[PDB]
């Protein structure tokens, strides 16, 4: 069927992920605030832990797609490399005197090798000899000084692209250096074949334009069904961005109601503090859900802008309840700073009541177990070593819907 | 006389800076660090001083051209007005909503009026009463979002970040973050559409505020036209080697420069200025730690290559390669800052601002350095540095000269 | 009259005062975080801003006690010397091989110079030709690491001794290094004309013994009158001490009731977000105020520690209101992150109504000449470049109480 | 055989380790760092590991004594509780009013129970309902105060920390943070009045709870008994110069030394044992970066002077300088840590701890370091750091040498 997400609990069909690899051999305690990733892990058991979590999903028929996969079949076709490469290397970004080598050298690699380089990034040392490698191995050296930069967050893929309903959008990212990752993944959505020929709508976002203090991130964004899609507004995703993503899906008839869950204030998306888990039931962070404000925002023909939004009167737990024509969310709190702490927030969602997580996070499991879903784990000792889960880990492209 | 920068000593003529104002005034403890400033200051006491600082360069002859008045002559222009506008409210910068009535507002305001908010930002709370403007108000009370329409830019006052004059061309630097760009689109509007500007003749070396310039990024603080054909450019986390490499090629390109010195700072940001400053002819103001530890480069033209120069690092100090590019066997050195050392109180004396050759404008508080560069020769005109030095300030950070005389 | 502080408006006669010295001397921008100090200081402007403050509570007939003369006079008796300097330099604080010499040396100063170097500090270059001297050098040169620390705080009198009606504490402070600073106060109390001869009671607090987890400081501790004291629990004063230091009120009768002011959660004391300006009047930091939460303790005959504690109902500036017996304070707001932002809390009082601020601070002010105040104002460029004013930098001795 | 550490290489008989536990289980994403520790840990796995690390050290006959076993053990003697609690609850460190019950509560516990709260620390709630224990709760839920009666001690994990044997004598370290005495407090308890200690003879170099030390801090990790006489003590944020005299001059009183290298930590905080490491007789791990900026200092034992030591500074780095006082004419080195550097993946091998020499056990993860150590001729024995190297562990940190051989 047609590339689409409906929901954030029906079935799962295909779902897009991206291993560990040289992106994170690269990774130093010394470069790793900069690369935007929190700490250095154990590569090579993050890849195990990586692919249990692929095999799993896999053995229960849904279709895994791992973006190292995609993008080595994408770059085959020369229009997608030269696509990409055309705004990969440019003198701004490398540097005028090392455009023309190392595109020649990247151009002559294989397309794995090269697929590995594009999201790993390249350092001096891998370029065969040169003046100019050489003079950036100098400010090496004597200045404690990547030509291409690593993209150790692509690992993430929920963050740069959004299926939401029969459409995706292509996240203006809060970090510019992030602007990379949905550049590769733009190149994957236009050329590749899984995509090239399937009926789906852009709503929002282009790799080729600023955005300015429009942003977007993935964890904020979730179509939970019924035409309803939540968007939450905090330090990742602006009012400037979701009033645009809101305006396109309503001029398509994409969406009924956009609600924006504005989250207070250290950053945070939506799904770090909130997950759902079956038709009804959610898992929450009480200390900042509680405090969230839902605001409405639904199609008007009498508006200038062709909409009008309206602060909710109920908690946010109820607005989303009721948005799904729901008597009320079953609620399972998590996080908090017994036996012992944790945060069993961003497992995703299989199917209805089946959820992947972390083995970690005994208790919490035990309370998603007891309110009857079926909880698979995956280690974190690498994955989940700092942010996001399963949730951040995964990017949906075909969820069948749920219900009224 | 024509425009431009031929020294980092000469005789200064003609410069642009900026008062605190507007945007000052909406700091907070809690908005400081987003708005890329050190702390809140005493706005009123900040002008005043502000004000001492013109004055006092002013009384000597120099044409001190104040950025706000620049601002509301130039938006007097229709064309400059809009060329303006169209950059600066969008829906990406300020939301579907929103963007007519602020504008409508904008265009509807006193020249004068209209250039304090453009530098010093609109709140929420400055539109006539409105649906959209009520929301960003609830935003703000019910989430604690900042209430800032179009943020303010009290970086402004330190007029060297933005642009550089090099040897008669200037460049608009593409800054480190894209906050700040609001600054040189502001900046660039003036060399454009101003009197002073719009007709004199002067090269555009770098920059562009249509073009996103990626890694490539430049500021004031680290460029230096010290004359003799030379160019100094600190690199370090604010200037890039991809911003330099464009610079000294476009420089090359017109022969109005024979050499480009990359200091090269290891490694807290920090520019050029900031460690290393000339008060006379031969002598220099340092912090020693940094100094001693840069780097040097010489970048020079070079028709045999595929991208115009050549580079070659300099096996002596970037002290006596300075010296050396100058025609000098040394140059006399006063080292200041230290965060450790023989003197009754630390006090860091570097960015002192040039008026001519052994007249140097610093700071009432350093009172140590002030003395020995006294005791070496050099008359310094002081003012008060509680508001304006209340952190990274410096008047060669307050000062961007556009036509400076050369020295030999 | 007899030393002791009956209130925070009442007619101030005595105070204590510390003036910028040698201690700020000895500042960069590398050593201020671990000698607990804000910034570098133009310390000779901020003498001169300080010298002002003090010649304007002078010239209103305030006998103004400072304390580098206290000091200079304390130490010309040769017993209380011996008291400080048994106290202040040991093994364990100075080293072995420096005791004998650094003692020797400051023994042979005049008493001036050796009061200055007892609140400046003493550097490894202070101390005549030595080994010892030269092998701390070493340290210093080779590997970037004072034989006696400056005390660059001891400019806030506040902090370490508080007089509470007819008597004073001698302040367990939070930081070990600040302990010095009680120290030489103590030694003042303790053999100083000014105190040795006159009636006062210790109410807690010595610097012989350990305290612990008990800690106080006097921003957190006001006497407003009627028998009553507040004191500030947040993260510097303790309730380990806050304890002790009621029972001991109460054992001795020399109070009713004190209210423990408790603060939420940056270290902050009460008098930076709340002061007195008048009978009924002050300025408070609303965001942390209004979130206080009232504790009331007071003498109870039928229990162990022989006190009960009650959490009160009402806001803690209605408790504060009845305490006093007034109807309600008059509250004027300030502080928050009106031309600008300022934050004029912590002026000291000087009488009622009559009261000492900084310059900067023109909205603030305003509004308290506009509640009928009158507003002394001083430069605050220097002294309060970071921290506290004008009731940080004093410390009544003798202040006449008020009412009802 | 006696009780002491003759060097870092040598058969180890006799170690100390403590397992994570309750402690642990009270961490915190926001009460982390007060508690002087680097994450939440998953600790039911942790203890997994570290009973893995156990049993692979006792499997190879090596006598490891559980802190959570001997202090068990400690307190079933009636005037070790009471000299315990004498100085672990009083009006300062729990409050007035909280006294007396929290101590009946503990003295009616059952030994196991109560020495896990011990370390483990004690929250309101563990309290039998009462009037003094419910306003703790109300101070926790309306002002968010820590409810911890008795603070945890995570940081026993890491008992190299508070006590170092060297030679026959140990030291009851005066720890740098206040609220780590508490664990020396429990340790000099158990090395008080424990059969496996209170009857051995040994001597007490340096140290003592009941003292303030004021500026004198000595940590574990910066102790080192190489043999030959000698005794590398680090010198940087957490041990000073005030407590290494007195260490020394200890030691030299007894002659249990003939010499100390002082190694100085130019200068975030870093002991000795967590960028130099000895792997065998003569080969050692190290970080380059700080190894090669160590300054070494030489505190020898002298009867004209009057505090009876001199000090010399080396010329030589301070790995030959090791070397020399160990009588070879070179260490065998492999670097590892960097921050920037050849290699698939950065990794951290220093802190392991050798069982013998040319044994050792590391973490699983430094597969780079460990097979250089192996290609260098060292067995390396492997655990999970998943839970335990979360952070600054290592096998080193891990364990307290009791009895452990000399070497030649």
């Amino acid at each position: 069927t047609k590339l689409g997400v409906h929901s954030e609990a029906g079935k799962l069909r295909k779902v897009m992920v991206c291993s560990p690899g040289l992106a994170h051999q690269r990774l130093t305690p010394s470069n790793c605030d900069e690369l935007l990733f929190d700490d250095v892990i154990w590569v090579n058991q993050a890849k195990r832990d990586h692919f249990d979590f692929v095999t799993k999903m896999r053995e229960r028929g849904i279709d895994v797609l791992e973006m190292h996969n995609l993008l080595t079949e994408t770059i085959q076709n020369p229009e997608a490399l030269k696509w990409i490469l055309d705004r990969k290397i440019t003198a701004d970004s490398v540097g005028l005197g090392l455009t023309s080598e190392l595109r020649s050298w990247l151009e002559s690699l294989e397309p794995r090798k090269l697929a590995e380089y594009l999201i790993g990034g390249v350092a001096a040392d891998d370029l065969p000899a040169s003046e100019g490698a050489n003079i950036l191995k100098m400010y090496r050296e004597y200045l404690g000084h990547f030509l291409l930069p690593p993209l150790p967050n692509t690992q993430f893929t929920r963050d740069t692209t959004c299926w939401i309903y029969g459409g995706v959008t292509l996240n203006p990212m809060y970090w510019p250096a992030r602007r990379q990752e949905t550049l590769l993944t733009t190149a994957i959505y236009k050329f590749h074949p899984e995509f090239a020929n399937a009926e789906f709508e852009i709503w929002y976002g282009d790799p080729d334009k600023d955005h300015g203090s429009s942003t977007l991130e993935g964890g904020d964004v979730m179509p939970i069904g019924n035409g309803v899609v939540l968007i939450g507004m905090g330090e990742r995703s602006s009012r400037q961005a979701i009033g645009q993503v809101a305006q396109s899906l309503f001029a398509k008839g994409a969406a009924e109601r956009v609600i924006v869950a504005g989250l207070p204030k250290a950053a945070m998306h939506l799904d770090t503090v909130f997950s759902f888990c079956d038709r009804d039931l959610v898992t929450v962070f009480p200390e900042v859900v509680k405090e969230i404000v839902p605001f409405s925002l639904r199609p008007d023909p009498s508006s200038p802008y062709g909409m009008n939004i309206r602060r909710e009167e109920k908690t946010f737990l109820e607005v989303v309840a009721e948005s799904l024509g729901l008597k009320k969310l079953r609620v399972v709190e998590t996080g908090g700073n017994r036996e012992q702490w944790d945060d069993g927030n961003n497992v995703v969602c299989l199917e209805p009541g089946v959820v992947v997580g972390y083995d970690r996070n005994t208790y919490t499991n035990t309370l998603l177990r007891k309110a009857g879903v079926e909880v698979i784990t995956i280690s974190a000792s690498e994955l989940g070593r700092g942010r996001g889960g399963g949730h951040c880990m995964t990017c949906p492209i075909v969820r069948d819907p749920i219900d009224y």
